């Protein structure tokens, strides 16, 4: 049957990326199989539709797409809440933390995502350090490098870690590092695959023990108008395909990508090094993690926002999801 509505769903990565071929694409079949083509779906990668990375949010609620993929921390101040998923050593691994930010979206931001359809509410799996040149064995080796973050509170831990941080979308990383604005970038190893930047940053730093560096809160947003507008019978065809198992499965995808992209530099199919940080050197990171968990929390509270009820009902949901995880399998 011809489309009742058409859905732009448009977003900063490559076609190529992990995400796009292995659920927006998936994502698209099913929408437009079960509404019997009542919902078609269009995917724009690579900001084709015009606009910067930090735009995309806005885009989707002001309905000038249906649909986009964004970080929410690419818009300094504007998701406070959300902030508490950037914090040192929070998070596991993508499919558990996206799983415990859609569940803390849910029951903490309802006001600062009014307006937007959460399809998911997510985080990216692991970051991790990624260089030029500098083999980063010690916390003395990031001292003065300049390093790319995704957001304002990334970018104070990598301050604090004695690196100069330059915020900017992950977009504008290739041509930074290029030119020697950059020495390197925190992302995930799957946003290297993304980027094309395994044979600029060759140099990758992971860490010790059951949390992971840092990640950042992320998210599939539809237009609630656009949403608002679909008849009874098509919005729970989105409703099928929209929440925190979607968001498992986001996380999930990213955690397979980078196990496939760490694997690659590993076995010498990828020139590269990952460099693992022991326990003790670890320890010294997260000795500096802590001092900004303290600060954010102390910041929050100042501001009128309860900072430790939501660091520890930030913290709980990631032990939960990640337990429930490990006892499966
Ligand atoms: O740090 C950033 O600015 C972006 C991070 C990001 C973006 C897309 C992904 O698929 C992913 O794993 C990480
Ligand atoms: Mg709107």
């Amino acid at each position: 049957q011809e489309a009742e509505y058409t859905l732009r769903l448009h977003h900063f990565f490559p076609a190529s990326a992990p995400v796009h071929q292995e659920y927006f694409l998936p994502w698209k079949e099913a929408i437009e199989k079960e509404s019997d083509g009542r919902l078609a779906v269009e995917l724009y990668p690579s900001m084709q539709l015009g606009g910067t990375p930090p735009s995309l949010y806005d885009q989707a609620k002001d309905g000038q797409v249906d649909i986009i993929w964004t970080v929410l921390g690419y818009n300094s101040g504007r998701f406070p809440r959300a902030e508490v998923f950037d914090l040192p050593f929070l998070p596991t691994s993508g499919a558990a933390t996206s799983q415990a930010a859609h569940e803390y979206a849910m029951t903490h931001m309802q006001d600062e995502l009014e307006g937007v359809y959460p399809i998911a509410v997510h985080t990216h799996s692991p970051g991790a350090l990624h260089t030029k040149e500098t083999r980063i064995e010690a916390l003395e080796d990031i001292e003065g490098l300049k390093m790319r973050g995704p957001s304002r509170l990334v970018n104070r831990y990598l301050a604090k870690l004695g690196a100069e941080p330059i915020g900017m979308p992950v977009a504008q990383a290739l041509e930074a590092l290029s030119r020697g604005v950059l020495d390197g970038t925190v992302i995930p190893f799957e946003a290297i695959t993304a980027m094309g930047l395994a044979d600029i940053t060759t140099e990758h730093t992971i860490f010790s023990g059951d949390r992971a560096l840092y990640t950042t809160m992320m998210i599939v947003a539809m237009d609630q108008d656009k949403y608002d507008a679909l008849p009874e019978d098509l919005q729970p065809i989105i409703d099928a395909h929209a929440g925190g198992r979607e968001a498992y499965r986001i996380g999930q995808i990213m955690d397979q990508a980078d196990h496939r992209q760490i694997l690659a530099i590993q076995s010498g199919e990828q020139p590269g090094t990952i460099t693992r940080l022991g326990s003790e050197e670890t320890a010294r990171w997260q000795a500096v993690g802590q001092e900004v968990v303290d600060e954010w929390i102390a910041e929050a509270e100042e501001k009128g926002l309860d900072g430790q009820m939501l660091y520890d009902d930030a913290t709980r949901l990631v032990e939960r999801y990640t337990r429930a995880a490990a006892l499966e399998h």
